[PDB]
């Protein structure tokens, strides 16, 4: 159902809290290595999420779901606000623009949290 791949796609997105927040430690203690690993499998995690939702979308418009179509199309905008914010923290990294990482790492903590109760509210609507 469009409501179970809600749900492997909010694991999926999870996976990418766990790993996103086992990357910032490494950065703070300057483990470039493991950090640039972490910032390769976010990105594989990141284009999962993100055609998943698309899915969820196009399911949604499909089934005239009006409500969970509104609700998908605001939290797939901001998806991509906190994925811009990916890309130029990833950029960050390859220039050595540690305040730069520094920023766009905190942005992208307060854009998802900010995300969070449409996050919820979609699988409700569902
Ligand atoms: O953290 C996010 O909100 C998603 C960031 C993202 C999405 C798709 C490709 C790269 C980064």
């Amino acid at each position: 159902s469009v409501k179970s791949e809600y749900a492997e796609a909010a694991a999926v997105g999870q996976e990418a809290v766990a790993v996103f927040n086992t990357m910032k430690a490494a950065f703070q203690n300057g483990d470039k290595e493991a950090v640039a690993q972490y910032l390769a499998r976010l990105a594989s995690l990141y284009t999962r999420h993100e055609e998943l939702l698309n899915r969820i979308l196009e399911k949604a418009r499909r089934e005239g779901n009006k409500e969970a179509v509104t609700l998908m199309n605001e939290f797939t905008a901001t998806f991509q606000t906190g994925k811009s914010i990916f890309n130029a923290m990833v950029a960050a990294f390859k220039n050595g623009d540690d305040d730069s990482f520094e920023s766009y790492l905190q942005a992208l903590e307060k854009v998802t949290a900010k995300g969070e109760t449409l996050a919820d509210q979609i699988a409700k609507a569902l």
